[PDB]
C-alpha cells in the first residue's frame, strides 16, 4: 500500500496526521495517490530560498519573481537578523520535498513551489499587481502570508491595481478557470481586530484561512470576522506544537508559527485538490471548502448552525480543512453554474445611528432576472457610514434563514472618525442559503459614550446561482 515519508522531522508534523483524528487528514489524500503532481504554488512574500536542500527539488523559477529589485531571482536577502527567512518558511510548508531524509515534507511534496519577492521593501499597489498577476496561465495557486498592519484600528485593501489583478486572475486566470488566492486571515487577535476591516481577506476572489492550536482552541492572535472560510492548524502557547518548515540559511525550523503557517497549508490541500480535478474553478474550490471541512473538536463560543444545516464559527469559517475529503469530492465535481450577481440598493433616505439602529428590507434577490439567486456564495453589506469614534460600532447581518453574521465586532483601538466609505462587509456563513427573505441589518454603539453618525448607504450585493442544490446537513 502507501508508504508515508521517511523524513527526520516527518514524525513531528502532526497536523498533517496521526492516529488521534488532531489533523488535517493529508495522508488520505497522498494514500489516494494525489501528492501535488503538476500542480504550480506561488509563495508571495519576501523571497525563497531556491537552494534550499528541501526545496530545490520542486523549485519553479516560472512561478517565481523579484519585483522588489525587478529580476527573475526571488532569493532572500540574507541580513543578521534574518528578517527575510518568512517566505522560505512558508514555502515548505506546501512542497518541501519527500523522501530525502532532510526536515519534513510539504502537504504538496510533488507539487512545483515558486516566490515572488514582493515584500522586502515598500509594497506599493503596483508591487501588490504585479506579484498577484505573475504568470497567470502557468501559476495555478497564489499564497499570501501578509496584508495590512493588525493595529486592530486600520481599514484598508487593495487598491487599484491589485484589485484589477484579483479581477483579471479570477477570469482569464489558469485557462479562465481562475487563479486561486489563499489569504491568511491575520495576526491581530492580540489588538482585538477584525479581518472584515481588510480588504484582502474580505474579498470574494480569496479563499481567507484562519488558525487552530494543537489542542483545538482559539489562538490568541486569531482574528475573528464573518469572511473567513475556513481553518488549518498552526502555533498555539509553549505546551503545543507548531509548525515544521524549511528554514533561511538551508536550515529546518519546528517554530514556524502564527496566521502566516495556515495559508500555505491550505494552499497545499488546494494544490492536492487541484490535481484530482484539473477542471475546477475557482468558485468549484470555494464550494469544496465550504461542503467538506471539519468543525468537530473545534472550540469555540460562536458556533452557529446556518440555513443548510452547516457550522459556521467567526473563529473558524466552515472549520478546518479535511485534504482526504477534498480530493474525495474534488473528482466527480460538477461545475458550478456561472456566478450571478444581485444588486439592492436597500435604503431610500440616510439614517441617524445614534445608540442603535436597524434597518429591514425584504428583498426578492432579482426575481424574474438572470441575476436571480436561490443559492447564495457570498453576500456583502456595502456600507457608507459616517460615525465619531469608528471603533466603538458593531454591525450585525441577519439572512432570512436566520444566519446572523458578524460584520464587524467592537475594535477598541480604532478612534478613527473617518467611518466606512462603501466599504464591503463580506459574510460566508450564508452559503447556499436562498436569500429571498427579510435582511436585517444592525448597527449599534457599544460604548457607553454619547457618539454620533449617519448611515447614508447600504447596498445588498448577492452572489450565487439558481441551481443545483444538496439536500441540508
Ligand atoms: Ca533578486
Ligand atoms: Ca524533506
Ligand atoms: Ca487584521
Ligand atoms: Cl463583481
Ligand atoms: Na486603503
Ligand atoms: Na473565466
Ligand atoms: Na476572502
Ligand atoms: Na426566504
Amino acid at each position: 500500500v502507501y508508504q508515508e515519508p521517511t523524513d527526520p522531522k516527518f514524525p513531528q508534523q502532526w497536523y498533517l496526521s496521526g492516529v488521534t483524528q488532531r489533523d488535517l487528514n493529508v495522508k488520505a489524500a497522498w494514500a489516494q495517490g494525489y501528492t501535488g503532481h503538476g500542480i504550480v504554488v506561488s509563495i508571495l512574500d519576501d523571497g525563497i530560498e531556491k537552494n534550499h536542500p528541501d526545496l530545490a527539488g520542486n523549485y519553479d523559477p516560472g512561478a517565481s519573481f523579484d519585483v522588489n529589485d525587478q529580476d527573475p531571482d526571488p532569493q532572500p536577502r540574507y541580513t543578521q537578523m534574518n528578517d527575510n527567512r518568512h517566505g522560505t518558511r512558508c514555502a515548505g510548508e506546501v512542497a518541501a520535498v519527500a523522501n530525502n531524509g532532510v526536515c519534513g515534507v510539504g502537504v504538496a511534496y510533488n507539487a512545483r513551489i515558486g516566490g515572488v519577492r514582493m515584500l522586502d521593501g515598500e509594497v506599493t499597489d503596483a508591487v501588490e499587481a504585479r506579484s498577484l498577476g505573475l504568470n497567470p496561465n502557468h501559476i495555478h495557486i497564489y499564497s499570501a502570508s501578509w496584508g495590512p498592519e493588525d493595529d486592530g484600528k486600520t481599514v484598508d485593501g487593495p487598491a487599484r491595481l491589485a484589485e484589477e489583478a484579483f479581477f483579471r486572475g479570477v477570469s482569464q486566470g489558469r485557462g479562465g478557470l481562475g487563479s486561486i488566492f489563499v489569504w491568511a486571515s491575520g495576526n491581530g487577535g492580540r489588538e482585538h481586530d477584525s479581518c472584515n476591516c481588510d480588504g484582502y481577506t474580505n474579498s470574494i476572489y480569496t479563499l481567507s484561512i484562519s488558525s487552530a492550536t494543537q489542542f483545538g482552541n482559539v489562538p490568541w492572535y486569531s482574528e475573528a470576522c464573518s469572511s473567513t472560510l475556513a481553518t488549518t492548524y498552526s502555533s498555539g502557547n509553549q505546551n503545543e506544537k507548531q509548525i515544521v518548515t524549511t528554514d533561511l540559511r538551508q536550515k529546518c525550523t519546528e517554530s514556524h508559527t502564527g496566521t502566516s503557517a495556515s495559508a500555505p497549508l491550505a494552499a497545499g490541500i488546494i494544490a492536492l485538490t487541484l490535481e484530482a480535478n484539473k477542471n475546477l474553478t475557482w468558485r468549484d474550490m470555494q464550494h469544496l471548502v465550504v461542503q467538506t471541512s471539519k468543525p468537530a473538536h473545534l472550540n469555540a463560543n460562536d458556533w452557529a448552525t446556518n440555513g443548510v444545516g452547516r457550522k459556521v464559527s467567526h473563529s473558524y469559517g466552515y472549520g478546518l480543512l479535511d485534504a482526504g475529503a477534498m480530493v474525495a469530492l474534488a473528482q466527480n465535481w460538477t461545475t458550478v453554474a456561472p456566478q450571478r450577481k444581485c444588486i439592492i440598493d436597500i435604503l431610500t433616505e440616510p439614517k441617524d445611528i445614534g445608540k442603535r439602529l436597524e434597518v429591514r428590507k425584504t428583498v426578492t434577490a432579482c426575481l424574474g432576472e438572470p441575476n436571480h439567486i436561490t443559492r447564495l456564495e457570498h453576500a456583502q453589506a456595502r456600507l457608507t457610514l459616517s460615525y465619531n469614534r469608528r471603533g466603538d460600532l458593531a454591525i450585525h447581518l441577519v439572512s432570512p434563514m436566520g444566519t446572523r453574521s458578524t460584520l464587524l465586532a467592537a475594535r477598541p483601538h480604532d478612534y478613527s472618525a473617518d467611518g466606512f466609505n462603501d466599504w464591503a462587509f463580506m459574510t460566508t456563513h450564508s452559503w447556499d442559503e436562498d436569500p429571498s427573505g427579510e435582511w436585517v441589518l444592525e448597527i449599534e454603539n457599544t460604548s457607553e459614550a454619547n457618539n454620533y453618525g449617519t448611515l447614508t448607504k447600504f447596498t445588498l450585493v448577492l452572489y450565487g446561482t439558481a441551481s443545483g442544490s444538496l439536500v441540508p446537513r
